[PDB]
């Protein structure tokens, strides 16, 4: 299995290296036949001659212009014709290509600026993570002692974590005694274990969470001080550090640095992203979470870290589990793309998109355009955004169903042929006008992106097929998920055509199929009435919710999925719509904001949350209440009943004591402060919660609990009347 590949310079000359694990053990292939190289479109085939002259001066020595060999490729469907120009090392190329394309007899140059790693990989047309190959994982965290003043790493590092298949364990220099606590000798000694157990588990892939940023840097910083040679390296190599935008990346040779954060940023939806806060959003379980403030002032003291080894044990027991949980879909996304696995995780998905077409275009010997010009980059960002979602249609409803196109925007791109080598094409017989934009799209000969798109939904298709028949759960989840990254790199290419740094960039595109999604949606949710009786509830690009006013569960069921086969029939090849689910009651309030109940209880609903943190108090609790009315119970005068019946209780001094202590922590250093010279409770009326304020005959609560907790928790939800009655006189 292709773990990576990067180069080595030997002689001058670059030698590529394949890090891989067969059927078994690690493994380095070496091969120094690959040339580099990039194009060149010149206005005659004859200054050929006055070019391979060209020069260039980098480390002191001279780059050169090695062979070169007139070609043709196909530059957008156009018939092109360009010169291949070979040189001897990867970095001779940068140093010379801006030298190149301002000569006189050079129009332009192509493919100058892509990774030699990853170019010897789209050539020779080789796939990472693939086969049947099981790779050793280890996860690793680390502790240190911190301090405001330090400047950075200036404090040593108390702990380094590491879980397993085989359990977690901490390696520390003072004392604990727990069973999964190592006895080590110094700081210097610890971080030397850790190193000594690496090398000896051989881990494929070292997993980390944040440790991009964080672990890595550290460690380093530590290192360095301490006079030790961290060689995590497969080859005996340290780390190396690389750009990231505004933060860094950090690699392991030979193995695979699987940081967890940019990859669960780019997954799951939180306000938080602290590894707490993701563990419990990901497998429904609370986590401890262990402060430096109270580190530090711990591992001083004398004891308190036999918690801090708890905390820290399981840093690194929660980051591999969150390991096995992330790196199968990111490790298929990558055997999908061509690319490593270090690569596709800390990509978005118009990069991942960006791979796809450059190796595509290396099998259908297509010119890859050229990336952006800054000048271009920003223009490009300017662009206008104008979401289109119709307005709820205010009310409660019942027997409600959902249907949502199966992969529209991707289905448009095949149906009308829509790319950039089919935009404008004149000559054409053939031809498909976007909505509103008008853009012509010739139908001709079936365009680029299109033509892959097409390949990729078909064989997800074949996959679904071949997964509702299998039964080995092996064998099925593993198919699962070719086809949830085929899902996922094509519901991509509506946002790459506008993804501003995009070869392939097309605005036309993006806006035609913005323009046919409409249409396409607005005609089926006419059709669905007018000839169906429905009355559409709520819509938003992709599907739509709607019912026959006064039907029972059965009879809108029934005749929803005639509809289907109707317009299914009717509607393109790509396009087609199924049935999504039944949600027996429901209200909506605005875009994305509303409401459901399915017919074995659960209340769906993502319309409109936003929490506080902590169950905020009664607001956490009176919420459910109302919705629950609301939905469940389908009683209007209710719930805002249950509002009024409250407002006159709270204000009554009547709901309970605890029930008011606002879980928050960091007005709000009033009582914080109020107890000076982490976190804690509080029920102010400014004032602190304990055994000596509550009497039940001296001391009461506040009339904010009622204008600042209750009452803007449902006020939204409740729709139909102002809170001038939610409070009763
Ligand atoms: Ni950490």
């Amino acid at each position: 299995m292709i773990l990576d590949t990067d180069y080595i310079t030997e002689d001058g000359k670059p030698v590529i290296r394949i890090f891989k694990k067969e059927n078994g053990e690690f493994k380095i292939e070496y091969d120094r036949t690959f040339e580099p190289y990039f194009y060149a479109l010149l206005k005659d085939d004859s200054a050929i001659e006055e070019v391979k002259k060209i020069t260039a001066e980098r480390h002191g020595t001279v780059v050169t212009v090695k062979r070169v060999e007139k070609v043709q490729k196909k530059f957008l469907g156009r018939p092109v014709e360009v010169w291949k120009l070979y040189f001897t090392h990867p970095q001779d190329v940068p140093a010379i290509r801006d030298k190149i394309r301002e000569h006189p007899a050079v129009i332009d140059i192509y493919e100058y600026d892509i990774p030699f790693a990853k170019r010897y990989l789209i050539d020779k047309g080789l796939v990472p993570m693939e086969g049947d190959e099981e790779l050793k994982m280890l996860a690793f965290d680390i502790e240190t002692l911190y301090e405001e003043g330090e400047e950075f790493a200036e404090g040593p590092i108390l702990m380094i974590s590491y879980a397993d298949e085989e359990g977690a364990r901490v390696i520390t220099w003072k004392n604990v005694d727990l069973p999964y606590v190592d006895v080590v000798s110094t700081e210097r000694e610890m971080i030397k274990r850790f190193l000594r157990v690496v090398k000896e588990k051989d881990p494929d892939v070292l997993i980390t969470y944040n440790g991009d940023n964080f672990d890595f840097a550290y460690l380093k910083k530590r290192c360095e001080k301490l006079g030790i040679n961290f060689a995590l390296g497969r080859d005996g190599s340290e780390p190396k550090i690389q750009r990231m935008g505004d933060r860094f990346a950090v690699e392991v040779k030979g193995r695979i640095h699987f940081d967890l954060y940019p990859v669960i940023r780019r997954t799951i939806n939180l306000p938080t992203y602290t590894l707490e806060a993701v563990y419990e959003a990901v497998f429904g379980q609370p986590k401890e979470k262990v402060y430096a403030e109270e580190i530090t002032t711990a591992w001083e003291t004398g004891e308190n870290l036999e918690r801090v080894a708890r905390y820290s044990m399981e840093d690194a027991k929660v980051t591999y589990e969150l390991g096995k949980e992330f790196l199968p879909m990111e490790a298929q996304l990558s055997r999908l793309i061509g690319q490593s696995l270090w690569d596709v995780s800390r990509s978005s998905t118009g990069n991942l998109v960006e791979w796809f077409l450059l190796r595509k275009a290396y099998e259908r010997n297509e010119l890859a355009p050229n990336k952006p010009d800054e000048k271009e980059l920003a223009r490009r960002r300017q662009s206008y955004e104008g979401g289109y979602v119709k307005e709820p249609e205010r009310g409660l409803w019942e027997n409600i169903v959902y249907l949502d196109f199966r992969s529209l925007y991707p289905s448009i791109i095949i149906t009308h042929n829509v790319s950039p080598d089919t935009l404008n094409r004149e000559g054409c017989k053939e031809y498909d006008v976007a909505p509103q934009v008008g853009h012509r799209f010739c139908k001709d000969f079936p365009g680029f992106i299109p033509s892959l798109l097409g390949d990729l939904l078909e064989e997800r298709q074949k996959i679904k097929k071949k997964m509702k028949a299998t039964i080995d759960p092996i064998e099925r989840k593993l198919l699962d998920y070719r086809q949830r990254a085929i899902k996922i790199l094509a519901n991509s290419y509506y946002g790459y055509y506008g993804y501003a740094r995009a070869r392939w960039y097309c605005k036309e595109c993006a806006e035609s199929v913005t323009a046919w999604g409409r249409e396409y949606i607005t005609m089926t949710i006419k059709e669905i009435e007018e000839k169906y009786g429905f009355k559409v509830i709520y819509s938003d690009t992709d599907g739509f919710f709607a019912t026959i006013p006064g039907a029972d569960a059965e009879t809108v069921k029934k005749k929803a999925m005639e509809f289907l086969k109707y317009i299914n029939a009717k509607l393109p090849g790509a396009l087609e719509l199924e049935y999504e689910g039944f949600y027996e009651r429901g209200f909506f309030v605005t875009k994305k904001k509303y409401a459901v109940i399915d017919e074995e209880g659960k209340i769906t609903t993502r319309g409109l949350e936003i929490v506080r943190r902590d169950w905020s108090e009664i607001a956490k609790e009176t919420q459910a209440r109302v919705l629950e009315a609301l939905l469940k119970d389908g009683d209007v005068e209710k719930a805002v009943r249950i509002v009024k019946e409250v407002t006159e209780k709270l204000s009554k001094y009547e709901v309970p004591p605890e029930k008011l202590v606002i879980h928050e922590q960091i007005p709000h250093v009033a009582v914080a402060k109020r107890l000076a010279a982490t976190v804690i409770s509080y029920i102010v009326l400014r004032a602190i919660p304990f055994d000596e304020f509550d009497p039940t005959k001296h001391k009461y609560d506040a009339e904010y609990y009622i204008e600042n907790q209750v009452l803007p928790a449902v006020e939204r939800i409740l729709r139909a009347f102002g809170y001038r009655k939610e409070d009763l006189r």
